[PDB]
């Protein structure tokens, strides 16, 4: 229950680690083979310590969840060495990362393709409760047909109606990323993942430029309070630019809905 649901346990001997394709906070990231026979990422741990009930939460949020654009949970590994996660696998690896290798390749309705479906996946995690208080480019993953998957949910929390909203009492947050109100008041809501989400469709038209470019978090905190918004991205259609504008209102509650975002972002294609 904390969290062992639905969380399936898989015994080591199925598991087949191939290479590394990344290195998290807790540990590697595999490439591997998964049998019961099919490709999976394989999550570990490192002298790790509590640093462990943190690593095996995720997996115990994203258990939770079965969508298109929600990264699927195979199972994990508690009862021996390393503890592992298993997911699916995602070709393309991190979105910023891959607009970065491929800038000018995809043409604008493509992109905005890719947002439907991050869009979709929050869409469907705000109709679960959840604030995933991560939503980044970095945290989306892509798979071979370009679909995009949200991925990191350590961040995550449930909520709950009128002001659903999660207060933190701190904690390591992507400046960057992080709605005004939740930067300075600490309240975490969908709205503020909204915000969030606005800074990823500019990283997506911008094919992977660093939001605020070298300004330091504290630059852009006096910046964003002084009004300061994010630039229209290169051969952005006006509608698009003008639906992260909505995402970045001051006021949470003039922030469109994920759902709204979806029916525009279907419109535009």
């Amino acid at each position: 229950q904390a969290v062992l649901k639905f969380t399936t346990e898989i015994h080591p001997s199925c598991v087949t680690r191939q290479k590394v394709i990344g290195a998290g906070e807790f540990g590697e990231v595999y490439k591997g083979m998964l049998k019961t026979e099919v490709p999976v990422a394989i999550k570990t741990l490192k002298g790790y310590t509590k640093q462990r009930v943190d690593f095996l939460g995720e997996a115990g949020i994203m258990g939770q969840f079965s969508h298109h654009n929600i990264i699927r949970l195979e199972g994990v590994i508690s009862k021996y060495k390393p503890m592992m996660i298993i997911t699916e696998y995602m070709e393309n690896g991190a979105l910023d990362k891959f607009l970065r290798e491929k800038d000018g390749e995809f043409s604008v309705l493509q992109l905005v393709g890719m947002l439907r479906g991050i869009a979709a996946g929050m869409k469907y995690l705000a109709n679960m409760n959840y604030v995933h208080r991560d939503l980044a480019a970095r945290n989306i993953l892509v798979n071979s047909n370009l679909v995009c998957k949200v991925s990191d949910f350590g961040l995550s929390r449930v909520l709950e109606d009128p002001e659903a909203t999660y207060t933190t009492s701190g904690g390591k947050i992507p400046i960057r990323w992080t709605a005004p109100e939740a930067i300075s008041y600490r309240k975490f809501t969908s709205a503020s993942d909204v915000w969030s989400f606005g800074i990823v469709m500019w990283e997506v038209m911008t094919y992977g430029e660093r939001p605020y470019w070298e300004l330091s978090n504290h630059e852009v905190m006096k910046a964003i309070n002084d009004g300061f918004r994010l630039p229209t991205p290169m051969d952005c259609p006006s509608a698009i630019y003008q639906l992260m504008m909505q995402c970045w209102q001051q006021e949470r509650a003039r922030r469109p809905k994920f759902a709204d975002i979806v029916s525009i972002l279907d419109k535009l294609i």
